[PDB]
């Protein structure tokens, strides 16, 4: 009965093997799920780019309406004569702000 | 070769023991992702409100030289007369809706 | 000392028995992970489309506030002439490039 606890201790082997095999069936995507995370950060990082760009085009571009416009209006008391207190309304330059928040997503996951 | 079996059954141990440690490592992996996942959905919803901010800052400024412009052409007919059909373009209000999106990628990861 | 090895096998296989059941335990929480990560590149990818829509809205209709400062100021010169070379800066059309890579991020992760 020495050649019985062997031919259990086989068994088990044999079964817990079966389980090792089922785990790593559901534990398997898994790897690249990280190098996944990588990516999205990625494209997202790109496309957040491309919007400082724009915005950054029409922040300006809409100012320069404004020195036309602030001009046009000299001959009037001037544009917060026209407009009323809103003449002081002004778009902030959130440039370094958007900027710091896109290199922020790319160090933490895109370099990593 | 009794002695053989018991080599045999231990060099199975031996491997199904390195799989063991493996797999703890990607049950330990996933954390990470799972983690890292709660982190790009809050940055990313960081930099959205940046460009809500932004982007609503010149929707009411450019708004507003409209309004000085529309003062401006009285004395021609008026902007629709001097910009043509064009003169009814304008920019619709999609904070509610740009809100609710930021919102969404909130509750759903970062809470 | 054969029944001896015999008694540390057994006792290897109760303890690898242990850690099984203990990763078992674990695994479970991880594999809507992959559908987590279709979900962020979803939600984002909808976000995106909602800022090229309002971005599109502000660079035509700011296009449209300098056609008509353009008229106002032909009895000047012209705008280049209030403005300086400045008049020459336009917002360029980044819809075609926003737009390609917001397909990018779905074809790559949430149509995938
Ligand atoms: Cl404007
Ligand atoms: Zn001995």
């Amino acid at each position: 009965q020495i050649e019985d606890k062997i031919e259990e201790i086989l068994s088990k082997i044999y079964h817990i093997e079966n389980e090792i095999a089922r785990i790593k069936k559901l534990i398997g995507e898994a790897d690249g799920l990280i190098e996944g995370l990588r990516q999205l950060a990625n494209e997202t990082t790109q496309a957040l780019q491309l919007f400082l760009r724009a915005t950054t085009e029409l922040r300006t571009f809409s100012i320069l309406n404004r020195k036309a416009i602030d001009f046009l209006l000299q001959r009037w008391g001037g544009t917060c004569h026209i407009l009323g207190p809103d003449c002081r309304i002004e778009p902030h330059d959130w440039t370094k702000n958007i900027t710091d928040k896109i290199d922020q997503i790319i160090h933490d996951f895109v370099d990593k």
